[PDB]
């Protein structure tokens, strides 16, 4: 293997239009990158002039307002630069990344069946078209943008930092470190934690998933509640985890807060010093340490590029192997001959085509095909010698080992191989439908034809009509996957689009598809009567193409058998708008059911607040700092810098401690909340009907995947998220109140460009998460064409059209070609503009600051407070709007979460209050009248109006054909489904009306499939009773045969079993069943098939089980039960639901069973 090639060679299909894009965007993004630190380098000029000329109004108010000016021009060269950079990235890497998947399906296309085979898998190319995405439309679209951008940040950062106060940047580059070490110990141990709580919710699904596949016998074995206290458990240790994660993950950013506050006093500290020994000015003090900080941010910001870049290796380099292959197939002559006769007869000297991936063995010894010209000719054999790979010989595979085929005197192998293919029509196993248009679906065989064509070759062969029919309209695209969805009308579009083709050499091996309804009757008259003959190789039935053709030549042992005439019979084994008033009632719900932990919240919030409040203080400070050194007096300034810097220190140890604190409190309560949540939703769903569990959409892989996802989502949505907006809350609040009572009238205007700047500061976070969108997505269509190609590439070298999929999939690329240049452009021209407005904004508030300092309303000091302490409200705001997405998720996470909280179950596992029940029952019951009782398919009704009895003390041993409401009876019986229709009294009484769970307490099941759970045999045998204990799990073993089979493993109870356990036998898991069932002690007991597939000796030990179990107490037994049903006093026989008598096994009346009962038994025999 490669483990990647060049990263130049990503760039091998750019013409000049994308070397201009990349150019372009590659200058627009090192502007870009470098305008930031311009800007502030531009703002420590601008802050100069407005403190150092406080004297000199006019000189002050000329330079500020030649610095506002300034401002706009970088505003101006951002919003040409980033929309360069965001357009023409966006635009070519689409156009790359488009021209290679066409050209990769080509050459996929163009390969043969080997390199499918033995070289590159079907699964591989379409999981290598599936991530060209990851490869090409990610690392050289947008990421290689983004990493010239952020290295041109670095750089000019460093540059600014260093060519304005040298000293200053070259400590504050020697600070960066520490906090980019803090920061990433915080990282490495959040998601080192964060793995592991997902790993314990990982298991808590799991838990969810046993629970509910295994739901027949979890609510009929009252196992509910064990159910509920394993999940609460698994639960509790996923808490406790996160728990952890949340105390690291605030101790990590109350760190890293710590650090940078510390950091910031020393470095305010050394700039005052600075400022004091007239080195530098103030301002481009705090310029350099901010542009030092940028430009560390932006070589961090960089990492993702790389990790993109190496992705974008390793998949170029899979695909640029897929592609450069040059096919074997087409080293042949490829024009030889093409001027042959239609009736064509194919010749095998000796049979070949041992598939390269196993060359050694043979499958295919030796014989000769001799097709008669116009005469159809069938095959039929086993599957290990099947008959695919006479097809794979006729239609030129190339896989010659030893003797060669030849049609009508002429080799294939010297043949066109061109015209051959639509010489030889095809109809294979699988339909090999296209996503694409029904027309060209049809049309492909024959490019040529137009529509008139297509309307024959639809309407000679089977019934077109349905597609006219079709309620979509005359032309589909194939609906959404495929068109029918019995698999027919698939079958007979492929027959047309062979119909367009040449039938000459036709080939029809069979289907798959399950057809044994009229599809086969309409193809009788599709390609059964067709005029010539070639091969059918048609196995799906004994008559079918096979009593018709007038040679059977059976195939055996890789060569032909008797040929011929098809009286003899073969051997064979074959078997024949949305409100926000109910979002918002939601989560008062919520917050309702999470009162518990409603202080623990509210002492996070309270940190939260002080956060908030913190941020403001230090940036307040910061300015404060500022205006400081633009002081006159030397003491003066010494003084107020060291109170700043103490206080400063001060509020480091607040950040750390009140950061801990909020972040552990609200991870805290989101972890009980989120657990809580979890529990109410097991609950719910344990308590729904057994109709529930079967509907698709409620599947096991379902329902954990929607309980764990929305126990995550709504988790974020209550956690970080709230932490976040009462924290920027809390800053909003104390920076505009700390600005208003500064400076009033220019706290106004900031507010005024207040929407201005929070606009433009979340298209920067959207910048920095990326502005194109879900990548597969945008192709998913063309990529969903691109595999079903792959799929069947048999199909597409079969019918020669590879240019017809390549042509449809260039224009199936095209819309998204087209919505990713308007999308680039789009968001290039608003990210412009909301730069270059953030930038008038800042330089209007700075004028204005100006403004009022000549005027004598206000002072330096007071209007550089304000601006700084608005600036970061602004950014906050931001964060909080950019959040914002995430809370709409959250809420859809949360009604999701409350309709399937809220809905109502019919029946009741834990009913609050019924009629009593009796310790000890008798045993009777009476099923009368019942009915189908399924409503997730209410197409079948089996029971039409059946009565069932039994007597107190006695047995039933109904046995039955299969599939006629065999095991339905005993769901009926533990109200698994309730019968409309049906009355169901035990004891005398109705079920409905008796305490349900009791009941089933005191009814005991062997499931068909007996379910085996959980992780040793002695928790599977003590689920069958509460009070399990000791004794009546030996005595249950012993009684059910079930004791020397389990010692005889040294584990023998503690032994690993279950889904993910050790493979047993079927008798052990039913004699385990069994032992189960009697664990139970049940005066009612349920049976079924516990005799699938046995030994002799396992056989007579689990009848001797189910001997003991019924002659126990009542019991209900509906095995086959062929011999030795311990005279049971009735047996139950219907058919599929009707009245019927009951023939008995020991036959006393031999009318009814004899027909019925018996003739099966004589079968077997
Ligand atoms: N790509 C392959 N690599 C290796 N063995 C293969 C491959 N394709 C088919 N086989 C083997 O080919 C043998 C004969 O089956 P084959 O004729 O290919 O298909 P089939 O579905 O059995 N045909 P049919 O009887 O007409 O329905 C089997 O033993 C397969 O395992
Ligand atoms: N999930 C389901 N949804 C709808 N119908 C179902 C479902 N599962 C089974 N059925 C049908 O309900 C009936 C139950 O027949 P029954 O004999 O009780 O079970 P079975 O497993 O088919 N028995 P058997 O064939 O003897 O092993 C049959 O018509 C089934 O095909
Ligand atoms: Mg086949
Ligand atoms: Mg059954």
């Amino acid at each position: 293997e490669i483990r990647g090639v060049a990263f130049k060679e990503l760039f091998r299909f750019a013409d000049g239009l994308d070397y201009v894009l990349m150019g372009i965007g590659s200058v627009g993004a090192f502007v870009h990158g470098c305008s930031l630190p311009l800007f502030l380098r531009f703002f420590a000029d601008l802050v100069n002039s407005f403190g150092s000329n406080s004297n000199n109004v006019e000189k002050m108010m000329e330079e500020v307002l030649k610095y506002a000016l300034y401002f706009l021009v970088v505003g101006a060269a951002i919003w040409a630069s980033s929309w360069a950079e965001i357009s023409c990235w966006m635009w070519s890497g689409e156009r790359q990344t488009t021209k290679m998947r066409i050209k990769y399906l080509e050459a996929a296309l163009n390969q043969d069946i080997q390199f499918f085979d033995t070289e590159v898998r079907t699964s591989d190319v379409v999981f290598a078209i599936n991530t060209d995405a990851v490869m090409v439309q990610d690392a050289i679209s947008e990421k290689l943008g983004n990493f010239i951008h952020y290295m041109a940040t670095f750089v000019s950062g460093f540059i600014v930092g260093f060519t304005a106060v040298w000293q200053l940047a070259l400590v504050t580059l020697a600070v960066v470190p520490l906090i980019a070490v803090i920061g990433g110990i915080h990282t490495t141990t959040l998601s080192k934690l964060s793995n592991k709580s997902q790993e314990s919710l990982s298991q808590a699904g799991n838990i969810v998933e046993q629970t509910v596949v295994q739901i027949r016998v979890v609510m009929a074995f009252v196992g509910e509640s064990r159910a509920s206290q394993a999940y609460s458990s698994a639960l509790k240790i996923a808490q406790k985890l996160g728990y952890k994660t949340g105390l690291a993950k605030g101790m990590g950013l109350g760190a890293t807060y710590f650090v940078v506050f510390c950091c910031y006093a020393l470095l305010l500290w050394y700039g005052g010093y600075l400022v004091r020994h007239h080195l530098t000015n103030g301002g481009l003090a705090i310029a350099t340490m901010f542009a030092v900080m940028i430009g560390g941010l932006a070589l961090g910001q960089s990492a993702p590029s790389m990790a993109a870049f190496a992705k974008a290796k390793v998949a170029a380099a899979k695909i640029f192997r897929i592609i450069d292959h040059k096919p074997t197939i087409e080293r042949n002559s490829e024009s030889g001959v093409e001027l042959d006769s239609v009736t064509g007869l194919v010749e095998l000297k000796n049979v070949d085509f041992s598939y390269p991936s196993r060359p050694d063995v043979k499958i295919l010894n030796n014989f000769c095909l001799s097709v008669p010209a116009g005469k159809t000719i069938a095959l039929v054999g086993s599957s290990g010698s099947g008959k695919s790979t006479v097809v794979s010989l006729i239609e030129r595979f190339y896989d010659p080992n030893s003797g060669q085929v030849l049609l009508d005197g002429q080799d294939l192998k010297t043949l066109k191989l061109r015209w051959l293919r639509q010489q030889i029509g095809l109809v294979s196993q699988e339909p090999a439908l296209f996503a694409t248009s029904i027309k060209e679906n049809i049309l492909l065989g024959r490019p040529d034809a137009d529509q008139v064509e297509i309307e024959e070759a639809a309407r000679v062969a089977n019934a077109h009509s349905f597609i006219i029919k079709l309620p979509d309209g005359f032309d589909t695209q194939v609906g959404e996957r495929g068109l029918q969805l019995s698999g027919g009308q698939k079958q007979r579009i492929a027959i047309a689009r062979a119909m367009l083709k040449n039938p000459a050499i036709l080939l029809l091996d069979e289907a798959t598809s399950a057809l044994d309804s009229e599809s086969e009757k309409l193809v009788q008259e599709a390609l059964d009567r067709f005029m010539i003959g070639r091969t059918t190789l048609i196995i799906a039935h004994r008559l079918s193409t096979i009593r018709k053709a007038d040679l059977v030549a059976v195939l055996q042992q890789g060569s032909v058998s008797e040929i011929g005439t098809h009286d003899e019979l073969f051997s064979k084994g074959e078997n024949g708008k949305l409100a926000f008033k109910d979002q918002a009632n939601s989560f008062w719900r919520l917050a309702k059911m999470n009162s518990p932990e409603w202080k623990y919240a509210l002492l996070g919030s309270v940190g939260s607040v002080i956060c908030g409040s913190l941020s403001a203080f230090f940036a307040y400070v910061l300015s404060a700092v500022l205006s400081v050194y633009y002081n006159p007096d030397h003491e003066y300034m010494i003084k107020q810098i060291d109170k700043y810097c103490y206080l400063l220190i001060g509020l480091s140890s607040a950040a750390l401690v009140f950061n801990t604190l909020q972040h552990s409190f609200w991870d805290i309560v989101g972890e009980n909340l989120t657990k809580r949540v979890r529990e109410k939703m097991l609950s719910a769903v344990l308590k729904n009907e057994m109709a529930w569990f079967d509907q698709e959409e409620n599947e096991s892989a379902r329902i954990a995947a929607r309980l764990a996802l929305d126990a995550n989502n709504v988790r974020s949505a209550i956690g970080d998220r709230i932490s976040v907006i009462v924290q920027n809350t809390a800053l909003m609040l104390v920076a505009c109140t700390a600005g208003f009572v500064l400076q009033w009238r220019l706290a106004l205007v900031l507010v005024a460009v207040f929407p201005v700047v929070v606009a433009a500061t979340v298209l920067q976070k959207m910048f920095m998460t990326g502005f194109s969108g879900d990548l597969e997505a945008a192709h998913a269509k063309g990529t969903q064409l691109a595999g079903e190609a792959i799929a069947n590439v048999r199909t597409v070298a079969a019918f020669n059209s590879e240019a017809k999929i390549v042509r449809l999939y260039t224009a199936n690329l095209e819309p998204p070609l087209k919505r990713c240049f308007w999308k680039g452009q789009i968001a290039g021209s608003g990210y412009g503009v909301a730069q270059f407005c953030l930038y008038a904004s800042y330089a209007l508030g700075l004028w204005y600051a100006s403004w009022l300092v000549k005027h004598g309303i206000s002072d330096f000091s007071k209007t550089i407070r304000v601006f700084m302490v608005l600036m970061v409200s602004a950014n906050g705001a931001a964060e909080t709007l950019t959040l914002a997405p995430d809370f709409i998720k959250g809420g859809q996470a949360m009604r999701s979460v409350f309709e399937l909280l809220d809905r109502k179950t019919e029946i009741e596992p834990d009913d609050p209050d019924t009629t009593p029940v009796p310790d000890r029952l008798r045993g009777e019951v009476e099923l009368k009248h019942i009915d189908f009782s399924y409503p997730s398919r209410p197409d079948i009704q089996i029971f039409r109006d059946l009565s069932l009895r039994a007597r107190a003390g006695k047995t039933l041993a109904l046995v039955g054909p299969s599939g006629c409401g065999k095991s339905s009876v005993i769901s009926l019986i533990q109200r698994f489904y309730e019968p409309s229709s049906g009355r169901v009294m035990i004891d005398g009484k109705d079920i409905r009306k008796y305490n349900l769970k009791a009941i089933r307490k005191h009814i005991a099941i062997v499931p068909q499939e007996p379910c085996l759970f959980g992780t040793t045999i002695y928790e599977n045998i003590a689920y069958g009773h509460e009070c399990a204990t000791e004794a009546e799990i030996i005595q249950a073993a012993t009684l059910a045969s079930a004791h020397k089979f389990i010692s005889a493993l040294p584990e023998g109870y503690k032994t690993y079993v279950g889904e993910r356990g050790v493979q047993l036998s079927g008798g052990q898991k039913q004699r385990i069943a069994i032992a189960r069932a009697l664990v139970r002690k049940a005066e009612i007991m349920l049976l079924d098939e516990a005799t699938s597939a046995l030994d002799a000796e396992s056989e007579r030990s689990v009848q001797e089980a189910l001997d003991q179990a019924c002659s126990g107490r009542t019991s209900i037994v509906v095995a086959h039960r062929l011999s030795t049903i311990r005279n049971a006093h009735v047996i139950a026989v219907i058919d599929d639901g009707k009245v019927a008598e009951q023939g008995s096994h020991s036959h006393l009346l031999k009318n009814h069973p004899d027909g019925i009962y018996a003739r099966m038994i004589q079968l077997q025999r």
